[PDB]
C-alpha cells in the first residue's frame, strides 16, 4: 500500500453580507476520477482505525483558521493514480438554536498522480478554493477538470473558471508519501 500524510495547515475566509466570520469545517475525503468515494482509507490519530471521512476542528469566528491537522492517507498503488483528495467547507453555527441549514459554501482538491505517472509532490500546496451551487460542487467531473493549485492557475486574476467561481479565499496544505 502507499502512505499519504495529509496536512490541513490554514485558510483565509470571508462572508460578505455577513460582517462576521465563518465558523469553518473542513471535510476531507478520498475520491476517484468517477466522483465514487474511496471508502476506510484515512487513518487520523494514532492510526489503529480507519475511516471515510474525516473533519476539522471548527474555529469559532476565527477568519484565519490555522488546523495543522494531519491525518494518514493510505489506499492500495493499484488505487493511486485515479485518485484525489477532496476539501470540503462549511460553516457551522454550533448553537443548540437551529436556524441555518449550513451547508457546502467552497471546494478545493489535489491529484495524487501527475499526468507523468509520478506521484505528488511532498510539501505545501496552495490550493484553489472554488465556489458554485451545492450539487455542482461536487461533481467531480468539473472540477478535476480544472486547476487544481495557484501554481497551476498562474501557469495559464482569474475570478470564474467553467462556470466556476474562483474564490479570494486561501487554502494550504502540506503532503508527504510513504
Amino acid at each position: 500500500r502507499n502512505d499519504i500524510y495529509v496536512t490541513l495547515v490554514q485558510g483565509d475566509f470571508d462572508k460578505g453580507s455577513k460582517t462576521t466570520a465563518k465558523n469553518v469545517e473542513v471535510t476531507v475525503s478520498v475520491y476517484d476520477e468517477d466522483g465514487k468515494r474511496l471508502e476506510h482509507v484515512i487513518f487520523p490519530g494514532a492510526g489503529d482505525e480507519a475511516i471515510s471521512e474525516y473533519k476539522s476542528v471548527i474555529y469559532y469566528q476565527v477568519k484565519q483558521p490555522r488546523w495543522f491537522e494531519t491525518v494518514k492517507v493510505a489506499i492500495p498503488i493499484e488505487d493511486v493514480n485515479r485518485s484525489h483528495l477532496r476539501f470540503t467547507f462549511r460553516h457551522r453555527s454550533s448553537q443548540d438554536s437551529k436556524d441555518k441549514s449550513e451547508k457546502i459554501f467552497a471546494l478545493a482538491f489535489v491529484k495524487l498522480m501527475r499526468y507523468d505517472g509520478t506521484t505528488l509532490r511532498d510539501g505545501e500546496h496552495d490550493l484553489i478554493v472554488y465556489k458554485a451551487e451545492a450539487k455542482k460542487l461536487e461533481d467531480a467531473a468539473t472540477y478535476l477538470s480544472l486547476p487544481s493549485t495557484k501554481a497551476e492557475l498562474e501557469e495559464k486574476s482569474m475570478q470564474s473558471l467553467g462556470s466556476c467561481t474562483i474564490s479570494k479565499d486561501s487554502f494550504q496544505i502540506s503532503t508527504l508519501v510513504c
